């Protein structure tokens, strides 16, 4: 029982890591994009 | 008669001790296993 329990728990943890990574990638890309747009547009002009 | 009676009684008691020990070993192993699984899985996560 411990075998299956721990294996399923690890698999679920890995999937959750995957979804979390996708979401943080999206969020971080958006925030760095807005910051870079602000900085470049402000300084270059 | 007392010789045989007491010897048979002691032998039967010893066998009963054996079966009882086997059963308690199984039960205690199971309960400690479930408790340890709960504790480790809860804390480690």
């Amino acid at each position: 029982p411990a075998k299956a329990a721990f294996d399923s728990l690890q698999a679920s943890a890995t999937e959750y890591i995957g979804y979390a990574w996708a979401m943080v990638v999206v969020i971080v890309g958006a925030t760095i994009g807005i910051k870079l747009f602000k900085k470049f547009t402000s300084k270059a002009s």
